[PDB]
């Protein structure tokens, strides 16, 4: 019975990333290797396996800072982070390996599927 | 040349909502007259020009605790909380009004405008 606005999560997840890009309450940083990206903790518990298991758990709610595994690709990485804010997933190939492998460790089953599709058609 | 993902804001947002309904990472309480409701921020300033307009400012990113004019019904403001963690907005004849005002208010214009087609479509 409720009217739909169609237009309303994609404006929304435009504006989360507008406040990603003037640093606008986000309340991390991921540290992959020599990078640093901050985000918003709840927009990374939205779209990742592993992020929504750290920030779940009282233990790790808090946390400021998450080192990642070291042979994580950083541009894998930022890729997989512009997908979480935008719904757009840059895909080549010269990058789909590295962002396939990084899907599959922040548990981006969509994504990793999408890669499996990729590779298939070619 | 991105590939586009035309469920994931949608999903998000869903995430989003459930994140509220634990109380996991929510930042505010807004106070309606003798009623409170949990929100984050960032969905609030996403959706709001009232609420962007308060926690843009240095001054006042940090409150946690935001009281509305108490001339505010507090059903209204349910339902535009609702509307922005759902793009589902419940109007009825009972409530259009208090709705409305509440969107001016709030300065949800796409919510304000669709509050005048109801006006206009009875
Ligand atoms: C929107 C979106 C989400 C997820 C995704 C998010 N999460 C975390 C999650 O589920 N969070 C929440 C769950 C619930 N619940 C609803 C009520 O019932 C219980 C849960 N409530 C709030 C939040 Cl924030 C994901 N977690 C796991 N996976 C699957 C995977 C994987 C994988 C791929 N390879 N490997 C090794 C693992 C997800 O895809 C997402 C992945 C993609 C992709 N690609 C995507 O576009
Ligand atoms: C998604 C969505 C957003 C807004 C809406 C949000 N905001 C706040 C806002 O604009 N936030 C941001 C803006 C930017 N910018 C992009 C780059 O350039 C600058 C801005 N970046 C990040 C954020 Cl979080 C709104 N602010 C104002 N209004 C308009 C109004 C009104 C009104 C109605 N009656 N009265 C008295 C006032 C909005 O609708 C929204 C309203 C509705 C509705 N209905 C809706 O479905």
């Amino acid at each position: 019975s409720q009217i739909q606005f169609t237009r309303h999560a994609s404006d929304v997840l435009l504006n989360l990333n507008r406040l990603r890009s003037r640093d606008i309450l986000t309340d991390v940083v991921i540290v992959v290797s020599r990078e640093q990206f901050r985000a918003h903790k709840t927009v990374l518990m939205a779209c990742s396996g592993l992020f929504y298991s750290i920030f779940t758990d009282q233990l790790k709610r808090n946390l400021s800072v998450i080192n990642l595994d070291p042979e994580i690709n950083p541009e894998g990485f930022n890729i997989l982070l512009d997908f979480m804010y935008t719904s757009r997933l840059n895909l080549r190939e010269g990058n789909i390996m590295a962002v396939m492998a990084t899907a599959m460790y922040l548990q981006m089953e969509h994504v990793v599927d999408t890669c499996r599709k990729f590779i298939k058609a070619s």
